[PDB]
Parts: C-alpha cells; sequence; structure tokens
C-alpha cells in the first residue's frame, strides 16, 4: 500500500508551480491528487518547493507537534504554499474550495529511515 512518505508528496507537494495562478488551482488539484475520492477533505496545504528542500526540514528546529508529539520539525524558511478550504458551497462529490497563496514557515512530522516528512502539521 502506498506508504506515509509517498502519501505526503501525493498530498502535499507541488513542485512544478511556484504559486496558484488562479482561483481554481485548489479545485484542480484536490481532485487530481486523489484528495476527494471517498469524501471532501476540508483543507489541505500544497508546498511549491522542491522536495529536497522539504524534505531537508527534518533536520531543522524541532517543535512539538500540535497534538503534542516531538517528532515535528520547523523550517528555518517561510516557503511559497496554497491554502484550500472547502467553501459553502461544497458538496460531494462536486467538493469545492477557495484557494489562497502565502510564503510561511512550515511545519512537518517526521519519520522513518530515511527520515522524511509523514505529515503535515500546521503554517506559521
Amino acid at each position: 500500500k502506498e506508504t506515509a512518505a509517498a502519501k505526503f508528496e501525493r498530498q502535499h507537494m507541488d513542485s512544478s508551480t511556484s504559486a496558484a495562478s488562479s482561483s481554481n488551482y485548489c479545485n484542480q488539484m484536490m481532485k487530481s491528487r486523489n484528495l476527494t475520492k471517498d469524501r471532501c477533505k476540508p483543507v489541505n496545504t500544497f508546498v511549491h518547493e522542491s522536495l529536497a528542500d522539504v524534505q531537508a526540514v527534518c533536520s531543522q528546529k524541532n517543535v512539538a507537534c500540535k497534538n503534542g508529539q516531538t517528532n515535528c520539525y520547523q523550517s528555518y524558511s517561510t516557503m511559497s504554499i496554497t491554502d484550500c478550504r472547502e467553501t459553502g458551497s461544497s458538496k460531494y462529490p462536486n467538493c469545492a474550495y477557495k484557494t489562497t497563496q502565502a510564503n510561511k514557515h512550515i511545519i512537518v512530522a517526521c519519520e522513518g529511515n530515511p527520515y522524511v516528512p509523514v505529515h503535515f502539521d500546521a503554517s506559521v
């Protein structure tokens, strides 16, 4: 089955664009990445950086995750991110999202060997 590392890439990485280019970005990406297959996922964040730069966060500032776990890491630098939030008109299977561009530090949970991101915790 898909590994947690692979799932992170699928759900969160978009190295192909520098930023969201239109209001439809979230709608398009949430669908293409299979995030809306079973239900509309309510919130999601895409990171517009190289995968290596995001993997490197696992060796950056150790911080407690929102749930209290201690395997979270905060990036030293801000990153280009897109926030996707379900709109009032969203109705499965026609999931609808608002796209918001931001530049923020990211917080991820890391696991394994190699030690890589497996969960997106927050943007600060």
